[PDB]
């Protein structure tokens, strides 16, 4: 009902393309191209056009986490690791824009090349799963220039959006952010999840949020539990939908 | 900057599909399917997907007219005659929503089946132009159910949106609105333009806005001048882009 509420609601419907309802790619457990409302609502399909695949439930979660951090004065930036066409990061920048927040940045981290080719340095679960095999099938490889273009279409490409192009094992250890209020992990594999927990989670502020988009994937879950056990983290894992979970760092 | 400004800016980019940049139909003077920014900015193409064809310049004009009416206390509702997929009316309802206006309605008037077949009763300029020829080529026929569906996708289908299905010569004389603050005419022909000026313009409040979307079309322009001459209307005709004009009613 307020201007902010209307803007953020529309931005969610737009980045997920509930407006025009694009077909999905046929891959994984999706056997037909037709737009299905329930699949887009819960982020389960592979949009041919939409700027995010995370769906409405995970967009609502991202809004909750960012708004809570702002409300509670939790310091730091927003980082997404694994951005595809950029829609979740566009939405995050839009939240900051709606509240006229000028002192936080959205960090946009990706290979900008899709999933990595498997080698003998990969975890066996990642090697077996071989996510790389799906790159073309779901149009995953999306260049930095394309993602920048997408931000610009919403009027949200500015100096509060910064990009971290490369493999997370290479980009995360020396990424230039000092503090995070929201760490959103969407890289699917054991490797991508462990890379980012290892190298970015220590910069997550107390009261900040750690979102695991791909917790339904066994390899991803494996990394989450290994990392939490190592660090003695017992913060409640709260389920969002059939894919994602999050916790709030105590 | 403000939530309202951000919402309405996004709503314009969305109904015109600057976000996903759908191809155009190849028709009229548009010779290629590719999205062209300048063509969508000025409302010159025939979107395959977008909910409005009027473009950013005419969306900005609609915003200016509605906001001015609200600011100045001009009484009445908003009517668009010729809505296609509904996007300009969706945007109008969004403007009212952004300002929490609860006492005005957006009236959505169309045949919901494209241009009418020409008959012997048509003006000779309309007969020659024969807009009916283009219906399928640019996917013009769009049912009431489809337009309602489109409103719902934005969360804007509610009791402040009312529909007037049928030919304007049938629906306008007894349309139930009492007063208009904005009258947006987008029916292309002499006939549709004269139908709406004849039967809806008298309900346009002083200080209200009359928008002629299709003024570049000779038959439409003919109707505009005939009507203005008949009624002694000399309110300045202000050009928006390469298609549309508007005036503000002084009397
Ligand atoms: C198509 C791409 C996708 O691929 C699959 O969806 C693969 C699915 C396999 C076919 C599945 O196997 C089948 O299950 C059946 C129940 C039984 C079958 N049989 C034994 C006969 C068996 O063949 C699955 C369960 C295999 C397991 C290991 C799995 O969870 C894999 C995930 C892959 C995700 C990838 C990557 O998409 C990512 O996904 C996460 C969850 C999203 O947020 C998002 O980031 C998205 O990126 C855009
Ligand atoms: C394809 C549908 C469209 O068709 C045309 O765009 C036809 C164009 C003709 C080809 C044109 O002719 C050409 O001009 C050249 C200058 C010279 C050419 N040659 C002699 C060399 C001649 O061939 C035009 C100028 C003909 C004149 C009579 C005209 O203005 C017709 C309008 C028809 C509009 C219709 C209906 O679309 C409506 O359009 C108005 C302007 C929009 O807001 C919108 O509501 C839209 O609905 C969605
Ligand atoms: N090790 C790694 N390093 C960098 N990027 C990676 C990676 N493994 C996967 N990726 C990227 O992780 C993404 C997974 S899909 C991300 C979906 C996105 N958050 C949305 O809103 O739709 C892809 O863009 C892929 O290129
Ligand atoms: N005589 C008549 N009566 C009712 N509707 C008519 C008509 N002549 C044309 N129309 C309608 O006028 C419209 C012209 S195109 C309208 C474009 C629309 N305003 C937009 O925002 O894109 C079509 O939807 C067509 O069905
Ligand atoms: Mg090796
Ligand atoms: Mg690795
Ligand atoms: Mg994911
Ligand atoms: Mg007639
Ligand atoms: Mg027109």
């Amino acid at each position: 009902s307020t201007g902010v509420e209307l803007y953020l609601d529309l931005l969610k419907r737009t980045v997920s393309n509930f407006i025009y309802q694009d077909a999905t790619h046929v891959a994984g457990l999706i056997t037909q191209a037709a737009f299905v409302e329930e699949a887009r609502e819960s982020g389960e399909d592979y949009p041919t056009v939409a700027h995010t695949a995370i769906g409405m439930k995970r967009l609502n979660n991202l809004q909750h986490c960012v708004e809570s951090a702002l409300r509670d004065g939790v310091p730091g930036d927003v980082l997404e690791t694994g951005v595809w066409r950029g829609g979740a990061c566009i939405f995050a920048r839009g939240i900051l824009k709606a509240y006229d927040v000028r002192d936080r940045t959205v960090w946009v981290a990706d290979s900008f090349q899709g999933f990595p080719k498997i080698t003998d340095d990969d975890h066996p679960m990642d090697a077996e799963m071989n996510l790389h095999q799906y790159n073309a099938a779901v149009d995953l490889p999306t260049s930095l220039a394309t993602v920048q273009r997408n931000f610009s279409r919403y009027g949200l490409l500015d100096d509060q959006v910064r990009f971290l192009p490369g493999w997370f094992k290479d980009t995360m250890p020396t990424a230039p952010f000092e503090r995070l209020a929201v760490l959103r992990m969407d890289g699917d594999s054991y490797g991508a999840t462990m890379d980012v927990l290892t190298h970015a989670y220590p910069r997550l502020s107390p009261g900040g949020f750690a979102i695991i988009d791909d917790y339904c994937i066994p390899a991803c879950r494996e990394a989450v539990h290994e990392y939490r056990d190592r660090h003695g983290i017992s913060d409640e894992i709260v389920e969002i939908d059939r894919q994602g979970v999050y916790w709030r760092r105590s």
